[PDB]
C-alpha cells in the first residue's frame, strides 16, 4: 500500500538497476544528481532504526554491487538514508539514496 | 597524520559521545544541524568502499547506540557518508554524519 512496497510487489514498474533475493535497487524518478539510485530491502521495514545488523551487512555488500554496476564506485558517490519524517523521510520504507555527479 | 586519525591516537581532543573497541563517536566542530555527530571506525579506513560488511554490521549496531544516547533516535535523524573527494569528502577517513531535524 506504499509506493516502494508496490514496486516490491510488482504493482508498479520501475527502472531496476540490480536485484537480489533480499534487496532491490532502482533509479529515482526525481533525480537530485546525475546518477540517483535507491537501494531498498524487499523485507517490510520502515527506516534504518528497524534493520538488523546482519541484514545491513548484506546490504553493504549489495550497495557495492550497485555502485559498481553504475560505474560511480571510483568516481565518487554519496550514501544517505533519512530516518523519520522529521529528518525528511517521505516514503516510509527503508531506503538508501545513492548519488553521484 | 589526518585530523580524525589524530583524534583516534589521541593527539587532539574531541567531544566524545560514545566509544568502544572498534568505533568512536564525537560532535562535529562545525555543526550543520542542531545535533551533529560523527561516527568513525578506529581502524584505518578511508571511505565506505573500504569497509567490510562484517564491520558495517557492528557499526550499524554502534550507530543505534549513539542516536539513542543523543536522544534523537525517535525524533528523527539523517545518516550520511561521502565516498571520495568528488562526493564532497574532505577528511579521508571513513565517517558517517548523524544530523538531526
Ligand atoms: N514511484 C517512484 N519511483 C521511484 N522513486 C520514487 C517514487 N516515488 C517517490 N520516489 C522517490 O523517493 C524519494 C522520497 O524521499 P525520501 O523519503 O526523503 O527519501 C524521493 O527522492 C522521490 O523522488
Amino acid at each position: 500500500m506504499n509506493v516502494f512496497e508496490k514496486i516490491i510487489q510488482g504493482e508498479i514498474p520501475c527502472s531496476k538497476i540490480l536485484e537480489n533475493e533480499r534487496f532491490l535497487s532502482f533509479y529515482d524518478i526525481n533525480p537530485k544528481a546525475k546518477v540517483h539510485a535507491l537501494v531498498i530491502p524487499k523485507q517490510s521495514i520502515q527506516d534504518f532504526n528497524g534493520i538488523t545488523p546482519e541484514l545491513m551487512a548484506q546490504m553493504t555488500s549489495f550497495i557495492f554491487e550497485v555502485v559498481e554496476k553504475l560505474g560511480i564506485k571510483e568516481k565518487g558517490y554519496k550514501l544517505l538514508t533519512n530516518v523519520g519524517k522529521n529528518a525528511g523521510q517521505e516514503v516510509m520504507h527503508l531506503h538508501f539514496h545513492i548519488l553521484s555527479g
